[PDB]
């Protein structure tokens, strides 16, 4: 249950949650109403899961292509801004919180990646991709490096992957097209070669993250990142002058970063909807409340008219706009979860050198516009409800290591849980082949698998 009369609300470690608990604090004064902010590890993976049973935060704070899934799957309540609160904010940013229809969440801020650049180390920043090598050779002989930024989440590679025409979904007629998904083009191919190129030549490491790279170029020891607004408040604390300037162009095209919305949703299952409302619309929604947690972590370029006309004069946010608009904003379509695990694995397992880059793209495309419904649909309609309580469980020790599967999950999962978390390590028809492959040889499910094997040629 979620405590009524009180406010819980997640956000990510990389923003400014200092500032939003001020808001929250001065909430607590006007109302008597407590606010908590808090910032879980993976919460944009915690929240379903504890929203599933009623649990989690009043308000949750993410980039809005996170929020179609959590709509879809009934975890968020439709918001009702008046018409007079509406035009407070740019229609756009209403856009991107708008799903089937209905506005789910409060837009905050976009965020666009940009380049940033030391100004002591490298007084004239790169135009292209192409000249970054010659940097950096140049730059190790004084013991730095050219550029070094987080390549273990594929939002600060996909601007390059897009440069010469990789893409997530075709937007069709009005609608995005969940089966013509471009990440196994010819210009992604192109962008994540050179991304491996980079780490074959020894300019990149494979093992750099986010912690990494900032701590890289905050301390002076690399001449460039990429990153975006919420990263300035570091540097600006560390001995580095710096720059935010427009992406590194590949091949001729600008690289084209993925514009998200910051964006809040209010829990389907909090008590404290009017509550959330009012926090969000009157005391977040402000110049005084976006300034509170800009001060703390820059927000970008925020959705309140009023506001962003201040912060529109300064030249990091014209930069991060440029970027922008030679990107797209994300779409929110429920895909956009299976999309950025399957690009994760992709640049992870191309640039470790566990798959080639067409092998890594290849399985990336199926992955991302495969039919997970469908099978999933399959496996716990024909396989998981069709055996027994003692053959689940004993399916699901078999599963253990597979799924990570700890005692208390083997003993308390149930048949869906398992067939959700069975798909999205076995993905499409692969499940069908792992449960028919776990239940082969016993001799009570022989009619379960027989039917298995036909209902995969069926769907086949
Ligand atoms: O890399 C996958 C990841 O990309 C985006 O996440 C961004 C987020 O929008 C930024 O605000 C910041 O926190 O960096 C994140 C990447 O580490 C998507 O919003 C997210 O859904 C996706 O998993």
């Amino acid at each position: 249950k979620i405590e009524e009369g009180k406010l819980v609300i997640w956000i990510n470690g990389d923003k400014g949650y200092n500032g939003l608990a001020e808001v929250g604090k001065k909430f607590e004064k006007d109302t008597g109403i407590k606010v908590t902010v808090e910032h879980p590890d993976k919460l944009e993976e915690k929240f379903p899961q504890v929203a599933a049973t009623g649990d989690g935060p009043d308000i949750i704070f993410w980039a809005h292509d996170r929020f179609g899934g959590y709509a879809q799957s009934g975890l968020l309540a439709e918001i009702t801004p008046a018409a007079a609160f509406q035009d407070k904010l740019y229609p756009f940013t209403w856009d991107a919180v708008r799903y089937n229809g209905k506005l789910i969440a409060y837009p905050i801020a976009v965020e666009a990646l940009s380049l940033i650049y030391n100004k002591d180390l490298l007084p004239n920043p790169p135009k292209t991709w192409e000249e970054i090598p010659a940097l950096d050779k140049e730059l190790k002989a004084k013991g730095k490096s050219a550029l070094m930024f987080n390549l273990q989440e594929p939002y600060f590679t996909w601007p390059l992957i897009a440069a010469d025409g990789g893409y997530a979904f075709k937007y069709a007629a009005g609608k995005y097209d969940i089966k013509d998904v471009g990440v196994d083009n010819a210009g992604a191919k192109a962008g994540l070669t050179f991304l491996v190129d980079l780490i074959k030549n020894k300019h990149m490491n494979a093992d750099t993250d986010y912690s990494i790279a900032e701590a890289a170029f905050n301390k002076g020891e690399t001449a460039m990142t990429i990153n975006g607004p919420w990263a300035w408040s570091n540097i600006d604390t560390s001995a580095v002058n710096y720059g935010v300037t427009v992406l590194p162009t590949f091949k001729g095209q600008p690289s084209k970063p993925f514009v998200g919305v910051l964006s809040a949703g209010i829990n389907a299952a909090s008590p404290n909807k009017e509550l959330a409302k009012e926090f969000l619309e009157n005391y977040l929604l402000t110049d005084e409340g976006l300034e509170a947690v800009n001060k703390d972590k820059p927000l970008g370029a925020v959705a309140l008219k009023s506001y962003e006309e201040e912060l529109a004069k300064d030249p990091r946010i014209a930069a991060t706009m440029e970027n922008a608009q030679k990107g797209e904003i994300m779409p929110n379509i429920p895909q956009m979860s299976a999309f950025w695990y399957a690009v994760r694995t992709a640049v992870i397992n191309a640039a470790s050198g566990r798959q080639t880059v067409d092998a890594a793209l290849a399985a990336a495309q199926t992955n991302a516009a495969r039919a997970a419904a469908e099978y999933k649909k399959i496996l716990l309609l024909k396989g998981f409800e069709l055996m027994d309580d003692y053959h689940f469980t004993s399916i699901k020790s078999l599963l253990a290591y597979d799924l990570g599967l700890t005692t208390k999950m083997q003993e308390e999962y149930n048949r869906i849980k398992i067939t959700d978390l069975m798909e999205k390590k076995f993905q499409g028809v692969a499940c069908l082949d792992k449960l028919i492959e776990l239940a082969k040889d016993m001799p009570s499910l022989k009619n379960l698998v027989n039917n298995l094997r036909k209902e995969k040629s069926k769907v086949a």
